[PDB]
């Protein structure tokens, strides 16, 4: 089985042929910005032309949310002119092969799951801690996507009812205390201002104020993991993203989790398949669906 | 298809034959307490004898957690001498029909799900707010039970990192803020003391302090529901239990939910299938499993 894999980001669109889990014929173009909706139809037509005849099926990872083949988001304004873009339908204009679509964090989850021991790990969660917090959830070896592609938005679960307000209005979500954006909202008000990377450097040098800020984030992620373990019987959590992978961060997450009662514990590890995670994860998931 | 359905509670064991969702041949006995483990083996022998020949399969609802056919609990204290009791193996000594096991809140979830429109509702959560807070979760029309029977323990998810400590050790759980026990922990300290039922009566008369206590619980349940909607794409939540069904309670829950952004909203209704929920839910679920493999 040969997969035409597409990874549609906010800035770049990567395409490739994936066969036996191997990438070949990479290609990267800019995500349409001018007249984006009209342009995207052209871009997709051109990609499907370039690889014509070379694929048995198409797998699309995209930022945002895939709702019944349509590209959307919690705030569809963050997509600009691609809000509500009919993604599956436009691809289907140019091919009769089956097309699967999922979002980018879901695809990254599948990239980190595909090489797990699936006898031993059937309930699995990928959390990216980056500019924001996103997730992908796999239960009984299957990724959650139904009915509307929302499952996995665990960055919008509650971290503290007295915490900061999150982007779209919920008071106290994980995103507003744990994400890189939430770290910077505090560190940029320091005299003088610091970025999250600078706050981390100070944390690793035992700066107590920087440490408190990084702990605020790590503690929120630890409590989210505990919620997933006790709520869903999750067995393993893989953490990625530039904050999630920062030196010292995951060890702090695990220290907070370990001081909870042992039945909140699970395997917690850093992401190790970030390279081409969207492409490889989408190809694996769509092939798995085909069974 | 004929189901021998058992509902093993803290104090009573109910049994019955369930055929096409109809109950017949009820028996109800006391849950063994003296020499519980030894006695339970006898009780199960006796029940399977009484019903011998009358069932194609066995469905068991039990309090606590079913881990690979064994009765356990987050803290095995509240199981007494039935802690780690080999429930499936013990029943299998007396029958070769198939035996399915699930916990009591999971069974109540299935009782409330079985008459939903399965086309329109595939992700469904049942929450019982009573002495404690329990849940049962159904995703893509299937109850979550693997691998170790823990799925659905949403009373132990976080409500407030500065809230009270939960019974089994976690700081700030939903249960320690929302359950009947948590309400009474505060209202028993009033001068003079009140039970939760009395606190609710005062809340309905607009006592601001009692109202504050009830809102603490309702807001915590509303935030849990919001977590389930955004985290799991849950479409419908059904709320039961003596606190959950108390007059005024669910409207308050829904009022808190409705002030959040629209994408946290879902259908929220009161439980309506509480009667024989254990028996009927277990019977339906085990049949559903058998149909699908
Ligand atoms: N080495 C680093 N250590 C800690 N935080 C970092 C580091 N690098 C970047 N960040 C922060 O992590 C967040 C995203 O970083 P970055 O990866 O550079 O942006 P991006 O990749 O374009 N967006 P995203 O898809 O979320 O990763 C921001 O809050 C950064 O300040
Ligand atoms: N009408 C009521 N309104 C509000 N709270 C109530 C009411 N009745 C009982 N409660 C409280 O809810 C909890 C359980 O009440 P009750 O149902 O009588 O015991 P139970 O049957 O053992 N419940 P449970 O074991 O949790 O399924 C206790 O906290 C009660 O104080
Ligand atoms: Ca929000
Ligand atoms: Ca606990």
């Amino acid at each position: 089985m040969r997969c035409l894999a597409l990874d549609i980001g906010g800035t770049k669109i990567a395409s490739a042929i994936v066969t036996d889990g191997k990438i070949e014929q990479r290609q990267q173009i800019a995500t349409p910005q001018a007249d984006a909706a009209n342009a995207m139809h052209d871009t997709l037509a051109n990609i499907l032309a370039l690889y014509a005849g070379q694929f048995d099926y198409v797998a699309v990872a995209s930022t945002g949310i895939i709702n019944h083949g349509v590209l959307t988001a919690l705030n569809p304004k963050n997509l600009g002119g691609l809000a509500e873009f009919p993604l599956k339908e436009s691809i289907a204009r140019h091919t009769d092969k089956p097309i699967g679509l999922l979002n980018d964090v879901q695809a990254a989850a599948c990239a980190e799951y595909k090489d797990e021991d699936k006898n031993a790990v059937q309930n699995f969660v990928f959390i990216t801690v980056s500019t924001g917090v996103g997730g992908g959830i796999i239960l009984e070896r299957r990724l959650l996507t139904e009915p509307n592609g929302v499952a996995g938005h665990i960055g919008h679960t509650l971290a503290d009812p007295n915490g900061p307000v999150c982007g779209c209005g919920r008071v106290g979500c994980v995103e507003a205390v744990a994400a890189g954006r939430a770290i910077e909202a505090v560190s940029s008000q320091w005299n003088p201002p610091c970025t999250p990377k600078q706050a981390f450097e100070l944390f690793r040098k035992n700066d107590e104020k920087a440490t408190a800020l990084i702990q605020r984030s790590a503690s929120a992620i630890a409590n989210l993991i505990a919620d997933l373990v006790i709520g869903l019987d999750v067995q393993k959590v893989v953490v990625g993203g530039s904050v999630g992978l920062a030196e010292g961060y995951l060890p702090l997450v695990k220290q907070y989790l370990n001081t909870m009662p042992h039945f909140y514990h699970c395997t917690v590890e850093q992401a190790r398949h970030g390279q081409d995670a969207g492409l490889l994860g989408a190809a694996w998931w769509v092939a798995d669906c085909l069974k």
